[PDB]
């Protein structure tokens, strides 16, 4: 089964990530329908030396063919035993012309961020992609969020001056960064605690705090539409403008005060789904913080560490912290999709069935291990910085 140039007019802009551009079947053929295609873009061999090293306990994951496989069999092998198959589906091969990649790319040039278009295309050295279902399809409202990571470090391995890393959240920390850096306008308002906290009344202010400033942590599609949230990116404050849209958007759906009922029922499905459990027991696979697991880092990539207990480890210990360090980046950078047709909507006395997926699941590179340390690191010192304004 292989795609050529023909198709690439069949599919359509959904958006992206750093490592990926989603487009949605509006073709006609019973293979694709309600599909989305995953394809990977090279920023400006399937696995390294040393990689294969760090996964050597994994017959297949080592031996995949191309980096498609390489998604496939990641999420399947490592992280299907972890989540549970009712919510992850790792999704099929499908081989693609370089012509088609070619011309998808061109295509859609037009529909995202250009800051995305600046630093990636689609990778066109690539004979295949990753089909996965269109979880936006069950009028389907359909919510994405990226939790992000939803608890405090308690490392030893945390140094005295750093110790604010252990009271405030990493994504609260990183706002401020994000700000001098002006990739978002305001703060978010958006706090995982409260969404990964587990009480009822929390998990809703969290939904609320989603809707008044979503960035890239909250989308909310129709018919597979975006109609909240940026597309490929972030997005400013939802004024009263885009709430009124919003408003008018959940004209019918819902039967109302439309967008009250529409947190709260997204709200109650999260919370009675109890899916963040699992996610936040898999974030937590990070049991030392970069700050610890760096070191294990250095070992695993037979180097002398630059950043001096650790390094006495037993190497199959170090290759298990590592491991689990990035199954965990894995879990802490994912998104859930929760789509909409079972929660109960008290006032208008409605009811809706719901299905929840994980998205953007992603096979963290190890040589990231660097990058992650360097950027923890400035996220610190610019907060304990401006904590020193007082
Ligand atoms: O480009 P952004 O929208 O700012 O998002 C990126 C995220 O992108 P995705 O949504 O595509 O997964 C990165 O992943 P990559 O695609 O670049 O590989 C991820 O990097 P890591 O998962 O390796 O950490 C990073 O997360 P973080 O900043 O926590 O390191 C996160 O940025 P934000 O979530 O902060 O926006
Ligand atoms: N299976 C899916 N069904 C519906 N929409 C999806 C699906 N996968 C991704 N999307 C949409 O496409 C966007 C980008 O896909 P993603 O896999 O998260 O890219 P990246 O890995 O680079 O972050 C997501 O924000 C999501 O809204
Ligand atoms: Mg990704
Ligand atoms: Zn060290």
């Amino acid at each position: 089964m292989i795609l050529e140039e023909k198709d690439a007019s069949d599919w359509i802009y959904r958006g992206e990530g750093g490592a990926n551009l989603v487009l949605a079947y509006a073709g006609s053929s019973p293979l694709f329908v309600g599909k989305v295609i995953r394809i990977q873009k090279a920023r400006r061999s399937v696995l390294t030396s040393d990689e294969q090293h760090l996964w050597r306990e994994n017959n297949e994951l080592i031996s995949s063919p191309n980096k498609c496989v390489l998604e496939q069999r990641y999420v399947q092998n490592v992280i299907i035993p972890l989540l549970g198959p009712k919510h992850v589906d790792a999704g099929v091969r499908v081989s693609v012309s370089k012509e088609f990649l070619e011309c998808v790319d061109k295509k859609v040039t037009k529909q995202r961020p250009l800051w995305r278009v600046n630093a990636a295309n689609v990778d066109t050295s690539h004979d295949c992609a990753l089909i996965l279902n269109d979880h936006s399809l069950f009028d389907c409202i359909s919510v994405e969020i990226k939790p992000k990571c939803g608890f405090l470090p308690t490392s030893r391995f945390i140094g005295k001056e750093n110790i604010l890393k252990t009271s405030v959240s990493r994504f609260k920390m990183h706002q401020l960064l994000k700000l001098e850096y002006i990739e978002i306008s305001e703060e978010s308002e958006y706090d995982p605690l409260d969404l990964f906290s587990g009480s009822k009344e929390r998990v809703l202010e969290a939904i609320k705090a989603l809707y008044s400033t979503p960035q890239n942590n909250f989308r909310v599609f129709l018919n597979g539409s975006l109609i909240l949230g940026g597309s490929g990116e972030s997005t400013g404050r939802t004024s009263p403008e885009i709430g009124y849209a919003f408003e008018d958007a959940l004209k019918g759906f819902i039967q109302s005060h439309r967008t009250e009922c529409f947190l709260q029922l997204v709200s109650d499905a999260v919370y009675g789904s109890g899916v963040l459990d699992r996610l936040l027991e898999i974030q937590k696979l990070d049991k030392l913080d970069i700050e610890g697991a760096i070191h294990c880092y250095y070992d695993i990539i037979n180097q002398p560490c630059p950043i001096c207990s650790l390094h006495a480890l037993p190497l199959d210990e170090s290759l298990k912290i590592v491991k689990e360090y990035l199954i965990a980046a894995t879990a802490k950078d994912c998104s859930i999709m929760i789509s909409f047709q079972y929660v109960s909507l008290k006032p208008t006395n409605q009811t809706f069935d719901y299905k929840v997926h994980f998205i953007d699941l992603s096979l963290k590179p190890l040589k990231r291990m660097e990058s992650y340390y360097k950027l923890d690191k400035k996220i610190i010192s610019f907060y304990n910085r401006k904590q020193k304004a007082e």
